[PDB]
């Protein structure tokens, strides 16, 4: 019997890569079943899926709005087998800017999606797992859910509150013999406009908008990882046989973390942050 | 020239308690709007502002609905000042259970409350503070935004998100002179069993019988009067050099520390799974 993994988010980024790294396996160990949003989507996936020759029956897509709970039955009534033994909940949206201009639809959609999305996802999944005392599941978290960063309130917001519900659904889950873990992400290299965020914030924050975003783009430049490398790091946990709830995918942010996890006040990181950021 | 409060969710609990607290201080330095969901609830607000002799102008109350950025909007156009110098985002809401027994609506919910409520109230309010120089945003934590607990999935979600917000905005506002600080607190003292049953299986349900005991009981131990929590957003509130959280009680430190001590989260989940399973 293959392992049956479904994993959300496959158009691009590590969705698409970790998709094809477990179809591909030498072991033929993987069903994967690699959902999207939008089916046009999903060229670049069967491309990649050719390039490293996945054998017939190895990746199946499926069309997933995480929004939608009806699109999640219809999901999960898709896996003919019966069974997800590995559920990796990774489609998500980031929202960036000043928080004073960001509209709130971008605000509803964004927790919709990376939250209460997952939160479906869980929903609709965990009871099958629960029932067999087996499963995985494997959460996209990020550096972002670890601290929190400026001009990225929202998304740390979102990604914060997936490390809240995966902890607190883990030390129920932990007897049931279903393991959860979050794999989290430093900056990783993949494949609305400057003008309205002006015209909806004062010109001096948006010049602490472009001083993050330079500060950013250096970090990216030393520090940025690929989907292959971090796809790496979703194998090793879900081969774990005692798995833990955090696999770090970088050492790079951890000087920070401490200086946040030392010092619970958070004098300590905010000030270091803002160094760190605004020199 | 008074401090300016507005406070939100004034109606019981800490809200009520920070609000005629501020207005009956001896320095009579504040001036407080004390917002509610509903103005027909404020009975209990305006009771305890008498008894406290809160001296007339001390306190008015507005209607505010977290939800709705037109009454956000409209409340902000009431503060005759023009001004805030202390923004307390309060309102909150809790949601427990078995994650598969929740509806989404619920869930839906605790998140435009506690997350977007929180957002709305930052728009509307930290321009002005910005532009101005000056500006205190005390938020209600909890130590449910600190660490997960078992059945209060959703709920931990909407608090660890509070506490992203607020920490990234922290970073940004540091040169502005604005300062922002999260309060965070323990239990504060202010579905039938056969539709649970129904709505997921038979461990989990005994699971969730133990969860309700167990908290009964750290309830009893640990519970706090709204007085004292009030009490340390005044200690925030008047900090020359405030710090991003303070804490108003010391119990759920050791398991914090425990949590901290492990980034991997494996001390953590063992630990808090013997303190409420056994
Ligand atoms: C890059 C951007 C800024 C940043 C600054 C730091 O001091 C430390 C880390 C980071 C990055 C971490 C990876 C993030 C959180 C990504 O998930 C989003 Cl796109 C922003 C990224 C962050």
């Amino acid at each position: 019997a293959r392992t049956v993994v479904l994993i959300t988010g496959c158009s691009s980024g590590i969705g698409l890569h970790l998709a094809v790294r477990l179809a591909s396996d030498p072991s033929q160990s993987f069903k994967v079943y690699a959902t999207l949003r939008d089916l046009k989507t999903q060229g670049r996936l069967w491309e990649a899926a050719r390039a490293l020759a996945c054998p017939p029956g190895s990746l199946e897509t499926l069309q997933l709005d995480v929004r939608d709970s009806k699109s999640v039955a219809a999901a999960r009534e898709r896996v003919t087998e019966g069974r997800v033994d590995v559920l990796v909940c990774n489609a998500g949206l980031g929202l960036l800017g000043p928080l004073e201009a960001l509209g709130e639809d971008a605000v509803a959609s964004v927790l919709d999606v990376n939250v209460v999305g997952t939160v479906r996802m869980l929903q609709a999944f965990l009871p099958d797992m629960k029932r067999r005392g087996s499963g995985r599941v494997l959460v996209t978290g990020s550096v972002g859910g670890l601290m929190g960063l400026p001009f990225n309130d929202v998304y740390c917001a979102s990604k914060f509150a997936l490390e809240g519900l995966c902890e607190s659904l883990a030390v129920l889950l932990l007897p049931f013999g279903v393991h959860l873990s979050l794999i989290e992400c430093g900056p990783v290299h993949t494949a609305g406009s400057p003008e309205e965020v002006l015209d909806r914030t004062d010109i001096h924050t948006f010049h602490r908008f472009y001083q993050y975003l330079a500060h950013s783009k250096q970090v990216f430049r030393e520090a940025a990882q690929n989907p292959e490398e971090v796809a790496e790091v979703f194998l090793t946990a879900l081969r774990a046989p005692k798995p833990t709830l955090r696999y770090f995918t970088t050492e790079r942010f951890l000087p920070l973390l401490r200086m946040r996890l030392d010092d619970p006040s958070g004098s300590n990181y905010v000030t270091a942050m803002h160094r760190e950021v605004f020199g």
